């Protein structure tokens, strides 16, 4: 109720703060609403996957699988804000599996292609993921919350990486 | 290939023996075709997701998670044998998550209700999943494909458990 | 009956040895005082609720529900050794339900969240159960007979699964 509704205005707050300028970087500050927040994973992340992400990669010891979560999050976070941009790449409509980046990165994770999947890369091909062809341009509105649940989760992972999460101790005992 | 032939023959004759019997049971023999298998896990397992059913639950000591993997596979070989019976149950069109056998078990993997949508399970409900109300009989084909997939990963994880694996070593080193 | 002064003396070695280190195994000749034992179930668990974890939980075939409770037991096993344990780890305080191992296992079992309350996780919060913050230290003995008498119903749905029970026969009797 308090808690919800509030969650949900910080978050349509910065994703259309990420529609507007999708290169702009956010401090902790400006996302510690959604970092302090208790509600449940189901609430806070609504269309990112993050228990499957972070269980189904969560082998060896933290101090590594969160490092490679979150570096292939980093990835996703800027295929997100390529397709805000005012100046689009010129292959947005698709991506390929063999790109040496995403092969070291996204590919090293379970999960890591269903991402693009919700920006809307849903057209399977033997080398990679495009849009449909009779889309002429992204949903600005699904692929901003994608981006801001993405940028969120690496952020949680990469401050539980420095012991600065604001719930580390609640998050760690989820670890271990 | 020569072992991806020997693979199929093998595959198609046990689901014809499952067609044909749904109740009885498989020696190590009848299946060392398929245990002693070489093919990657991709060529084992067409449909039932095994790599996200392990990797996803590979949480703890592998003695206990070996175990409420094998346990809830066990329970949902059930539900694929009582599909082919002769005698089908009187329920067999929904599977209720409440249930104490279901929730104590597939409730306890991730992605075990998924392998229920395998079987034809495919309508969800906000109390469990159920056949399509057209849909006047099961596919027994395809109910016979993936309960023999569940009956081999759950003899792969027992025979791993009781250090009798064909492939032991070579497992075992892939939970390190 | 005498044979109960026996248990008390077996019980009262196998504690103390629980306290002097709490990593240390015990093999089947050590525990054969106890698991033999023609002693009433009330007489041989004191605090554990051996009576209501086996029959709250005895849905569907025993050769599956033994088996979730056995590990189950492992699970609650590992926490009782821990508190125990010189080097405790850092979050011995509390246990949190969204923990993946405890979810699969101890929550998988009606009386398994009471079993921590035993140790001392006598505090509930909608995220688990916690120490008091005035308790410094847990009860050593408390936690130590809780202990031994999680580890002596696993071994006995262990042994029972192994078909190696000393009443075997008898036990058998109660579940069919
Ligand atoms: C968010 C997070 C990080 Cl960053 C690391 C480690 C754990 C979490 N949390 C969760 C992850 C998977 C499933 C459930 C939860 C939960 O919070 O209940
Ligand atoms: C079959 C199995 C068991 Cl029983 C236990 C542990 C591992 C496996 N194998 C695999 C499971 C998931 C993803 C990949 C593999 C692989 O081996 O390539
Ligand atoms: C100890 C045990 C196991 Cl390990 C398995 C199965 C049954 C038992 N026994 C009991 C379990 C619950 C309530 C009463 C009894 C009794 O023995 O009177």
């Amino acid at each position: 109720e308090e808690e919800e509704r509030a969650f949900l205005v910080a978050r349509e707050e910065l994703a259309s703060a990420l529609r507007r300028d999708s290169g702009q970087a956010f401090s902790l500050e400006q996302l510690r609403p959604l970092l302090a927040s208790s509600l449940p994973l189901a609430a806070r992340y609504l269309q990112l996957d993050a228990a499957r992400l972070v269980r189904c990669n969560a082998h060896g010891e933290p101090r590594n699988y969160l490092n490679t979560l979150s570096t292939a999050l980093n990835i996703l976070e800027k295929y997100g804000r390529n397709l805000l941009s005012p100046q689009r790449p010129r292959y947005w409509r698709g991506v390929k599996f063999n790109n040496p980046v995403f092969r070291s990165t996204v590919d090293a994770v379970q999960g890591g292609r269903d991402v693009l999947r919700l920006y809307g890369y849903t057209e399977e091909q033997p080398d990679g993921l495009s849009f449909p062809e009779g889309q002429e341009e992204p949903d600005e509105h699904q692929v901003a919350t994608v981006t801001l649940e993405v940028l969120l989760l690496r952020t949680e992972l990469s401050l539980l990486l420095q012991n600065t999460h604001p719930r580390q101790q609640a998050l760690e005992q989820l670890l271990e």
